[PDB]
């Protein structure tokens, strides 16, 4: 009846094969088969000039003036105190490459805290450091962007931990768009017959997702003016980092990015770059050996092209307000996964559309800021062990810097975010001994 109305519209569009054979009816009613055809069509039928970003657009935790760094931290913490700052978490992944949602993974710290909890606590701590200047509660909304599979386990998990101390009203879980799977000839793939194989539409899907879910409208009501985005797998992420916030808003950019230093020319890292006079992210493959090896004229101890992308972004709210102008302009790329294709928009494809003066980039310290969880244990790289080690190494550093004496007879100290957000506030440990492995907690 109504069912056959659907089977007609899909068959007319060359996708009647998915009705070949009751939940299907509903899954398929959420898809425009024609729009699938459009994206499959444009995606299946589509010597660049590379230069570093302008020095006017770049800063460095390592190299910039301690005077500017301190001031940016202060201004960024001002913005947090005025409830102007928001975080959008990219939390789509599952832990299958390592089960549960990725943010639930326990990399094996002494506390056994998940990634979600570690991040929540950095938010809690940061609002508390902001309160010391505002005099009142500070609120950083945490918009958690999940995939379809992860939405309910994420909700139940945050519910089971009582939202890690934050107000339920300040943790907003929501969903990014999805697309069916499609074969090599653009025909929708069938996971089983009772359900379409689907997938999330790339980290570029965030922009449209901010509208559909009502997240942008919620930010508007709150007076949000600055937004930090990152991926849940960065176990060291400085959530809502004031130095980043302060930097970007002092230059009043639409978009800013965080990088770490590429130190050896052969590292396979994406680079934030001027590609054809536009800001862009360039894969390592499109980088020539000469340009990869090029040393900086004004600094031969470092490489010319050294801004290694870590998917860690800043946006103005004004920029979000403009999404309706260009959101359609964003191509759905092809992700081959030898049977099929995944149409994925790319978060950075909007970069070249940004005027150069509206774009900025800050290099940060790897060991304090980027330890990605990507691989199973024993891999030796981007795994729970390197993640564990980076956090416990940072913890020992912070302590030792404030005068603590850490003793290792077998390494590192887990410092809870609630005690210290970024190494501050540890003078109480001056003089005392600590037997590593150890765990410092509120």
């Amino acid at each position: 009846e109504e069912f056959q109305q659907l089977r007609k519209k899909y068959t007319d569009a060359g996708q009647g094969h998915v009705f070949a054979f009751s939940q299907l009816f509903h899954q398929l009613s959420s898809f425009d088969p024609v729009r699938i055809n459009e994206l499959a069509d444009k995606a299946l039928n589509p010597p660049a000039s590379l230069e570093p970003l302008p020095d006017i657009a770049t800063a460095s935790i390592l190299d910039s003036d301690p005077k500017d760094l301190e001031q940016w931290y202060e201004e960024g913490l001002k913005l947090v105190a005025g409830n102007k700052v928001a975080v959008v978490l990219m939390a789509g992944g599952q832990g299958t490459r390592l089960s549960a949602p990725k943010g639930c993974f326990d990399i094996g710290l002494p506390s056994h805290k998940s990634l979600f909890q570690i991040q929540a606590e950095r938010i809690a701590k940061l609002q508390l450091l902001a309160q010391r200047i505002s005099g009142k509660e500070a609120v950083i909304p945490w918009y958690v962007m999940t995939s379809g599979p992860t939405r309910k386990p994420t909700e139940e998990f945050f519910e089971q931990h009582k939202y890690f101390g934050l107000n339920k009203s300040d943790v907003i879980i929501f969903e990014q768009g999805v697309l069916p799977c499609i074969s090599n000839e653009g025909k929708i793939l069938m996971e089983s017959k009772f359900k379409v194989a689907v997938a999330p539409d790339g980290n570029g899907g965030i922009y449209q997702a901010l509208l559909t879910s009502g997240v942008r409208e919620d930010m508007r009501k709150r007076g949000i003016e600055h937004i930090h985005t990152y991926c849940v797998d960065n176990c060291l992420v400085k959530v809502a980092d004031p130095v980043f916030i302060g930097f970007a808003a002092s230059k009043q950019v639409d978009i800013a990015t965080k990088v770490v230093r590429k130190r050896n020319a052969t590292e396979s890292v994406g680079l934030i770059l001027q590609k054809n006079g536009k800001p862009d992210v360039v894969e390592y493959s499109e980088i020539d050996k000469e340009t990869a090896e090029a040393k900086d004229p004004k600094q031969p101890d470092v490489l010319k092209f050294r801004a290694a992308n870590i998917v860690n972004h800043y946006y103005s709210f004004k920029f979000f307000e403009s999404i309706e102008l260009w959101a359609h302009k964003l191509p759905h790329h092809v992700a081959r996964k030898p049977n099929g294709i995944k149409l994925e928009q790319f978060v950075f494809d909007v970069f070249p559309m940004t005027p150069l003066e509206k774009f900025a980039c800050i290099e940060v310290r790897r060991e304090d800021e980027f330890s990605p969880l990507k691989n199973a244990r024993g891999t030796g790289e981007d795994d729970p062990d390197t993640s564990k080690r980076d956090i416990m190494s940072q913890g020992q550093r912070w302590i030792e810097k404030a005068g603590g004496i850490v003793i290792t007879e077998g390494v590192g100290v887990e410092v809870s975010p609630l005690i210290s957000y970024g190494g501050e506030g540890l003078e109480f440990l001056k003089g005392r001994e600590i037997k590593a492995p150890a765990f410092i907690e509120k």
